[PDB]
């Protein structure tokens, strides 16, 4: 060097970057040219670390501590940075069919392409100087069980400790991932806040945030992922959705195998015959309380693998084997209670970080739904930290409000959850919420019919994003939010299994937890109750004659589920499959998939939507 290159070392705070891996010391200092930081502090993942940066943001006032629990905490965001954002969220490639199918008319409702160009330019806007002032933190972390070869590392660099402390949770992070690094490769991840100080704009709950240049985008051919100006963590735990969906699809497509939005769960039956079964559902429509589930049927046990990230092959047995590439659980609060998800209550009671929920004044957390009672004289802060109360018109907590909460903590977790050869899968779950129309459950005809369901599915909008309203929206495989490529191909792609060696193609179902009757009522219970479907589900991976077939797939035959101890349920309305309805629902499934996915459609999925319309029309 002729002065000093990018040698960054005077900066370092903890760490060293001559003990980096060539490749990883490399990113950090080109970053840090980029960026600016006053300091670099590279993570080791020790408690030491983590306690201090909890008690530093503490000062800070950037969050609070849970004084009720063990090693609890509470940030409260700028309230327009509390969810993802599809219409800011992007993938670049050289060619936009890469990225999306090319719709009959308009853009794509698939996923969102930015060319090179566009993204550079973007890039140049926000980047040079965004961490002036701020510590570049660097995350060495391991996607899967550490020391698996399965595993897929990543180098996070952020100029939020919220994000370190939350992929602590989420990741193994740490000393110990660069140690199985070695000179390995490893996917770039690049984040800011985008608030280099001094401060350009007022500073709104000591939430560092930019949400006017917002945007996270993925950049598959150079193994780079670059997220600026939100730290609500599906757009800031880098490894999540951004890598072990997105990046991680595209890298499955080209190499055999799967990465899905799907939790994995194990259910043992009286007999103690156990299997596992994957499932599907959209952004909070039900993942995290089936995988967690308390079952209310005697002598059932569910055990949970992951909650919300899979990642599946086929070996050479034909067994399709799943892992759990994440640490912990990103878990929507409002709704969990001790009645509804009583293993989520005990997991979350220590060591657990809280996002935009409210708090109690002997310092606990509340939310809509958490039915306990409050001793009366406790009060309740908001997640806008104003005083509330129960008949206050707005709720006490965010609608997408989080716990972050590590998986070793849940009491039902599964033996082999970090098992590297992965668990196998029998049944594939797909559902969301569907409030007319569609029954409590029914299985796919085959796997091709399965894949179509899986394409096919509809879900009402939720608070995971920025949709709003009641509109019920296309969420193919749950992963509409999620794709790293063209959906076409990765149709195609899951067509292709059928063909593995040997393969063992799971059964396929669709759910519906939530029909509801004429009065807005739900039909059914769910939660716990939800183990009736399981077992029914279980008896037909058996082999169990137990189907009655409509022309949707099969449904439990007359008293083939277990309803006892629910003699309330109406199972005529929820079990209904009305000519007019399926007869409109198919025309809008074809209209879909021939204007969104267009020449990329497989035939055999064309085919499926023909013989479903045929089948309606024998009604
Ligand atoms: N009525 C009803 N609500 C449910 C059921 N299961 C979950 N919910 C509610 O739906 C919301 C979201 O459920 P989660 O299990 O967190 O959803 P998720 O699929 O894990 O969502 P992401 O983490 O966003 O992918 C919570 O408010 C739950 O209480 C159910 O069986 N019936
Ligand atoms: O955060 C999530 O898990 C989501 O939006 O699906
Ligand atoms: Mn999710
Ligand atoms: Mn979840
Ligand atoms: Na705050």
């Amino acid at each position: 060097q002729l002065h000093n290159g990018l040698d960054f070392s005077a900066k370092v705070i903890q760490g060293s970057l001559d003990s980096l891996p060539q490749e990883v010391r490399k990113f950090v200092e080109g970053n840090a040219q980029l960026c600016q930081p006053e300091y670099i502090h590279i993570c080791d993942g020790s408690e030491e670390e983590y306690g201090r940066l909890l008690a530093h943001m503490q000062e800070e006032g950037v969050i609070r501590k849970l004084k009720k629990y063990d090693n609890c905490w509470l940030a409260l965001t700028d309230p327009r940075d509390v969810a993802r954002i599809e219409s800011k969220t992007v993938i670049i490639t050289q060619e936009q069919r890469d990225t999306v199918p090319i719709p009959k008319s308009g853009q794509s409702q698939l996923g969102r392409w930015m060319s090179e160009e566009d993204f550079e330019k973007a890039f140049n806007a926000r980047f040079p100087g965004c961490m002036k002032g701020r510590t570049m933190y660097v995350i060495p972390f391991s996607m899967g069980p550490l020391g698996s070869p399965l595993a897929k590392i990543g180098i996070e660099l952020t100029d939020s400790p919220y994000v370190v402390a939350s992929m602590r949770i989420m990741t193994r992070m740490g000393t110990s991932v660069l140690e199985a690094l070695g000179d390995g490769e490893f996917i770039k991840c690049l984040h800011s806040v985008g608030c280099p100080l001094p401060l350009k704009k007022p500073l709104v709950n000591n939430w560092a945030c930019n949400p006017e240049l917002t945007l996270i985008a993925h950049l598959p051919d150079r193994r780079e992922i670059i997220s600026f100006g939100s730290g609500y963590g599906g757009n800031s735990l880098l490894g999540k959705k951004c890598f072990a969906l997105r990046i991680a699809s595209r890298l499955a497509k080209e190499e055999g195998w799967l990465a899905e939005h799907m939790l994995i769960l194990g259910i043992t039956n009286p007999e103690g015959k156990k299997k596992y079964l994957a499932a599907a559902f959209p952004s909070a429509c039900g993942k995290t309380n089936l995988a967690m589930m308390n079952p209310t049927l005697p002598g059932w046990k569910v055990e949970c693998v992951g909650d919300d990230i899979a990642w599946m092959k086929f070996d050479a047995q034909g067994n399709l084997r799943a892992i759990n590439p994440e640490n912990g659980f990103f878990g929507v609060a409002p709704g969990t209670s001790v009645k509804t998800n009583p293993n989520a209550i005990k997991t979350i009671q220590k060591n657990t970080i809280f996002t935009n929920v409210a708090e109690t004044s002997d310092g606990g957390v509340y939310w809509e739904g958490i039915d306990e009672p409050l001793a009366p004289g406790v009060t309740i802060t908001s997640w806008k930290n104003k005083e509330w109360r129960p008949q206050d018109e707005e709720p006490c907590a965010h609608p997408n409000s989080r716990f972050c909460t590590p998986a070793s903590q849940c009491p039902i977790i599964d033996p082999a959850w970090e098992s590297p050869e992965g668990v196998p899968i029998e049944g594939i779950i797909f559902g969301g919420r569907r409030p007319a129309g569609v029954p409590l459950v029914y299985e796919a005809l085959s796997w091709q019919h399965g894949v179509f369901v899986g394409a096919a599915m509809r879900s009402e909008a939720t608070a995971a994003a920025e949709h709003k309203g009641k509109v019920i929206m296309h969420d193919p495989f749950a992963m509409r939010p999620f794709f790293g490529y063209n959906f076409g191909k990765y149709l195609a792609h899951w067509l292709s299994m059928a063909h593995r060696p040997a393969a063992k193609l799971p059964k396929i179902f669709h759910v519906n937890w939530f029909r509801k009757d004429k009065n807005g009522k739900f039909l059914w219970p769910g939660f716990g109750e939800n183990s009736r479907v399981l077992e029914w589900m279980f008896g037909r991976i058996e082999g169990e004659d137990s189907a009655k077939l409509t022309p949707i797939g099969y449904v439990p035959k007359e008293d083939a589920l277990n309803l006892k101890g629910l003699g309330d349920v109406n199972v005529e309305e929820l079990f209904g499959i009305s000519k007019e309805f399926w007869e409109k629902e198919v025309e809008e499934i074809d209209k879909y998939l021939e204007d969104q996915v267009n020449a990329d459609l497989p035939y055999e999925i064309e085919r499926e939507l023909r013989a479903l319309k045929q089948r309606i029309s024998q009604m």
